[PDB]
């Protein structure tokens, strides 16, 4: 059934097209868990970072029976709607370092995790401080108003390297909603504040 | 629905075809928020920065009926005709930092807007002065002059970092025509002029 | 049946997307590293960049010829393959591969795919210059099968000699590992090198 | 109409076949910007505009009641292998790779282009100058299947820290010892100077 | 000539290594030295351009000698997969990727290459310089597949000087029962 599966996601979901379900937003989990912390520049208040985004959404449609089925397959992205996420204070492309394929559940729920790499400006003040520096990253829909895509957040040193010349003091993130000048819709996203002191 | 309306652009786009109407050129917009200038050079005289390259212009093929469906989705651009935008001075090529979708509406206006990461050659001096520097860029059609193409200008620091290490005093943009040595056709380019200076 | 004929039929059978698993059991991918160069170590940020082989080795039974009059192998490019989806955990870059993307297919049904890698990772740089050296330690494992779909195990001679450093060991061991966010073991291969400059 | 042209020219151009009576082929390189010189690996780093262009009669459209010219992909046709032969970076293309059809068959391709090359950068801070010859041809046909013809600081930057004391083009023909065809070039020399 | 590609798009099979009968086929290969960039005696490392003369024979391409040759884009044809073992990075080709075809058979493929290789510069600005060694061959086709044999076009602004063998060599790995046969690439040169 697992080649069947596979076959029932593509003739049946287009990647170009919203899974907007009864003119609904799609709600999307967003969560990031700091593997490392790699260049910081307190001159020009730019970071280098590595993070698991874990990216979380539904698709009814694609659901089938797991009572003598696998109950989830990998995926490759390029064979579903993935929604285009970007962090807006980001100022290199993210540099993908894991395989991308998504997991497809059986109830129809999708989980797409890359380990990213990927430089931002932020505030780097207190860095050398025992109070530590905190970064903010926003990240959300690019092109998708808060109609059609809503962005919601989900030991915060669990899986930070220990080789780093940084450590991590605390992960806080927060849901966010802004409407731009160009434009009559609002854009949610989701600000996470890094909190990191050089040691 | 969303579905519906992407098949019938997908089925009668042709994104190598100028949604000319009538040998009449097509009017296309272009206009530039800053978001962060990261390096400056007064020997070389070079800038790298990021910006939203805002874009808009009509494709009257693509339009449909919003009185039962919606009024907007986001399209690959890959599936759409895009002006053959450059940026004369540029020195290196656009690092696209955002998916590469555009928003079509019912009525056939394409919005396009990516933030970019270029290097452009320009005038520096003054960027240490409080008078600041003043960088000109220059954007227009490369292939279609100006029967075909016609590019108009449509708060400076509303986007602008705060952690960005330079300030904006001024963005003011004016429309140009030039004729090249080369060829009797003529080309229209905006022109615009970043007044900035280091804090 | 000719070397034309073995890759119609891999190209008619093979399905690249999905995982080729026997009845219940997991697809048991072989993982070893061979060492070939260390190219530029830090002290301070605790970063090397290193080159090696990574001969990986699984099976797909569906792949399979009789070889008796045939030949017993041929070469394939991955896109034609599914491929195990493998990531080192612990390194910054993507990997350049610097070999031509091709895998072995034996007529068994056995894959052998051997890239030359260059890539950079996060590990403990520390001791380098040290008479105990330094030991990086290199974490690969599937990055979205779980151990009941994919497991891991492991299977200095042709390190440059003109290396800046020389290998004292290199050693490997089997973890499983279930994460914080979700309620499946990946299985993983932990490379340990013990390497010093000259 | 003009995607009637382009839908004619989709069917009609074969990208992998030159289209023959050598295939002429005209070169002039107008510089934008010399970015890095290094004295002393003799390095130099350019951004230039190259202007191309070639006959495909095979293309031709008629111009009455028709626009005599569009804006096609380069993808969709046969262009000129061109190669720098001292050149040690691939060439960026700064611009939309897009050609210009006209309706008799003329092809323009004019991209924008950042590119390192080797060759002779001393004397650059001399009154006299620095002279750095790029010489360019077709790589892989020979003079009977092309030739190259060679048809100012005029587009060339302000801002650069250098200026343009003069640039000419010559021809050439080189037979290397591997192969007894022979292959046409132009050397473009760029007389310049530190300000 | 439009037919010629025709014919070879329609027969050539770009995955299939053109074999003939039982025995293998035979790839010469030769460098050709253009330009060295950068060296580094500290971390035994250099940057090199050369021009790669690779050919060999596929008669499933053959046609009636119309014109005696064509060009093709490789990717329309079966090309070896030669590796340089002791590269650290990938090729970065530098020419169009177009190979010659003769109407016999032969096949000629000669892009310029800049790679970066990890081998001995250890005496390099001395008078007797440095030796690098470059080890070219088939990544995965053994000696029975795929057999390989083996200074005047130097840039003069280089700011190095050229002392160029090649030699012959098949190595059985611990691996695997089977040799790999290659060409080793030697080049004396010192800093000028
Ligand atoms: C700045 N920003 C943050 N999230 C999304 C954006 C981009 C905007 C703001 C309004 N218009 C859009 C848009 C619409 C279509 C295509 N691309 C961008
Ligand atoms: C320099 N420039 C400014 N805007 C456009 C250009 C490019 C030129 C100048 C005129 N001829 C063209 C051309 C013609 C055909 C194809 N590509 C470019
Ligand atoms: C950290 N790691 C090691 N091996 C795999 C991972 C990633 C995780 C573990 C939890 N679930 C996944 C996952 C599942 C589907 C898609 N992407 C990531
Ligand atoms: C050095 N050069 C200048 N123009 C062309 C060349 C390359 C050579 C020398 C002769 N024949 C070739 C060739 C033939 C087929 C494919 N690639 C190169
Ligand atoms: C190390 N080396 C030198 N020349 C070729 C190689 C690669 C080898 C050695 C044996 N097995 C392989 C192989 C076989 C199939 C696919 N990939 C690599």
């Amino acid at each position: 059934d697992r080649a069947d599966i596979l076959y029932n996601i593509r003739q049946t979901s287009r990647p170009d097209v919203i899974p907007t379900q009864r003119d609904r937003p799609v709600a999307v989990s967003v969560s990031l868990k700091f593997i490392n912390i790699l260049e910081v520049n307190e001159i020009t208040n730019e970071v280098d970072v590595v993070f698991w985004q874990q990216t979380t959404w539904s698709d009814r449609t694609l659901a089938w029976n797991s009572s003598h089925s696998p109950d989830q397959v990998s995926v490759p992205i390029s064979s579903l709607w993935v929604p285009d996420l970007a962090a807006y204070n980001a100022i290199s492309k993210p540099e993908v370092l894991t395989p991308q394929l998504a997991r497809v559940v059986s109830d129809g729920e999708v989980l797409y995790m890359p380990s990213i790499r990927q430089r931002f400006s932020c505030d780097v003040s207190g860095v050398d401080t025992e109070s530590g520096a905190t970064c903010r990253i926003k990240i959300g829909s690019w092109t998708h108003h808060s109609r059609e895509i809503s962005v919601d957040p989900t030991d915060d040193s669990e899986y930070f390297s220990q080789y780093s010349r940084f450590e991590i003091l605390d992960v806080t993130q927060k849901k966010n909603s802004v409407t731009y000048s160009c434009c009559p819709e609002a854009y949610e996203d989701v600000e996470v504040s890094l909190n990191f002191r050089k040691k």
